[PDB]
Parts: structure tokens; sequence; C-alpha cells
């Protein structure tokens, strides 16, 4: 190890974070991501079963990195004096849902609805694991363009999936529900379907619905793109104000709009290849 393992490529993206560098793994080559974490920047810290201090982000990757590929996966990880480094899959080509909605604009419902239910798909995975992602938004969401497969990146802002409250939040402000942004409180799967909602309006729109605290807490959702009223009453739905009027993942999944989904193979026949 480790500088032998794998070559490294250029930067795909930092900040406070780390930062991630495209790679490949030398004996296949896996095209991979290098995720380096400065410890000293680290908030979330966890234990391994063999009782290892590790960036939580290690703990929540681990434990949804079974198979399914709805969540980028865990390869490998290393420690380092003052970081830790992890390796993950990367698929190519492939281009994350942030810039993919740039380049294109609004989606087409269809392809929204493809989308959003992978999303879905891979959130209940996450739950289903005990893990809450806590940052689900477009920049997090990366298209496998071949086959059509979404897939969520970045649990450095996740934690363990609990039913009474969560106190701390760091994921993306304006994703945030208004129970964060009024009283620092939120329970883990009323929070995810508000931010599924801004992702589904986001898709749809082209932008997300709320930039400032006010409307976030204000909760009325403008229309600045023509949207199917099923989709809008979903959106509107899962931006229900009080955290126990949202759908479940369940009410989500057998909403109208979400009925006929395009396979992800589909997907990429029609709207990506
Ligand atoms: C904070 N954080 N932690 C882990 C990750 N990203 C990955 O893990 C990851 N990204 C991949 C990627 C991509 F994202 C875009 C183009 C091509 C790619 F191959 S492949 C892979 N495994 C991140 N990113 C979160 C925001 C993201 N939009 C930034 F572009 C990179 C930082």
């Amino acid at each position: 190890p480790l500088e032998s393992q794998y070559q490294v490529g250029p930067l795909l993206g930092s900040g406070g974070f780390g930062s991630v560098y495209s790679g490949i793994r030398v004996s296949d080559n896996l095209p991979v991501a290098i995720k380096h974490v400065e410890k000293d920047r680290i908030s979330d810290w966890g234990e391994l079963p063999n009782g290892t201090r590790v960036p939580m982000e290690v703990v929540l990757l681990k434990k949804v990195s079974s198979g399914f590929s709805g969540v980028i996966r865990l390869l490998d990880w290393f420690e380092r004096p003052d970081s830790f480094v992890l390796i993950l899959e990367r698929p190519e080509p492939v281009q994350d849902l942030f810039d993919f909605i740039t380049e294109r604009g609004a989606l087409q419902e269809e392809l929204a609805r493809s989308f959003f239910w992978q999303v879905l798909e891979a959130v209940r995975h996450c739950h289903n694991c005990g893990v809450l992602h806590r940052d689900i938004k477009d920049e997090n969401i990366l298209i496998d363009l071949n086959r059509g497969e979404l897939k969520l990146i970045d649990f450095g802002s996740g934690a363990l999936l609990k039913d009474t409250v969560y106190t701390d939040f760091d994921g993306t402000r304006v994703y945030s529900p208004p129970e964060w942004i009024r009283y620092h409180r939120y329970h883990g799967r009323s929070a995810a379907v508000w931010s599924l909602g801004i992702l589904l309006y986001d898709m749809v729109c082209g932008d997300i619905p709320f930039e400032h605290d006010e409307e976030i807490i204000r909760g009325q959702v403008f229309f600045r793109q023509r949207v199917s009223s099923e989709c809008q009453h979903l959106i509107r739905w899962c931006l229900a104000l009080r955290p126990s009027d949202r759908p479940t993942f369940e009410e989500i999944q057998n909403h109208p709009w979400m009925q006929d989904v395009l396979l992800p193979q589909e997907t990429a026949e029609i709207h990506l290849h």
C-alpha cells in the first residue's frame, strides 16, 4: 500500500469535507474515486467491530456497501497519520445529477419519475441498513449514463438511523426541513422525505423551490415550470410543514405519479444514449 495500488487522477470535487480524486485500481484497472478526509476536520467519529476509531462515514459506508448498486460502494480504506483515505466505486461514463440538470434544464416527467424512483429505492436501502444519509440532493446523486442507474454518494453528513429526535444537522440548509430551521429538531425519515420533495421539485423545475429560511418555514410551493397536477401534488405532500403530514416511502411509491416507472436500461436508451 497504498500509492502503489492506485494511480491517482484529477480532482472531482473538494471542500472543507475533504477532496475526491479520480483514480484507477492498478490491477483491474478498476475506475475508482479516492476520497481524503483530514482527521482534524472529522466531526463525527465511529467505532468498528474490532474497536477501531474511524470516521462515522466509514461505518455508514460499510453498512450500505452490501451490493445493491443504488449506493456507491466503499471498496477499501486506509488510515494515515493525519487523514483517512476511502476508495470508492466510480462508474464510467458518469455525471452527477446537479451537472445533468444544469446542462439539460428541467427534466421531462418520465425521466424525473425514473430518477426519483431509483433515489427512493436507494434511500430505502440505506434505511434498511440502519443508515440515514442526511444530505440527499442532486450533487450527491451519480448517473451511470450507460446503464441509466443512479447511485448515492457522500455519506459524510450521515448518521446511524434512529427513531428518536436528531438535534444536530450538517447537510445542505436549503434541503433541510422547517422543523430543523425552527426548532433544531427533526426525525430522520420525515426529514428525508422533505429533502426528497426538494429534490423532486428541482428535477422537474430545474431549480430548488426555497432559498431563504422564511420560505422554508412558510412552505408555499410556487411552480416556475409546467408540471403535471399529479407531480405537483406529490411534491406538495412531501413538503408538508408538519412532519407527520408527509408521506411514508410506501405512500410515495404508491402515489399515482410514480406508477409505470421505466426500467433503468429503458431510461438510458430513451433519455441518455
Ligand atoms: C463529498 N463527497 N464524498 C464523496 C463524493 N463523491 C464520490 O464518492 C464520487 N464521486 C464521483 C463523481 C462525481 F461526483 C462527479 C463526476 C464524476 C465522478 F466520478 S465517483 C464517486 N465515488 C463527494 N462528492 C460530493 C459532490 C460531488 N458532486 C462532487 F463532484 C465530488 C464530491
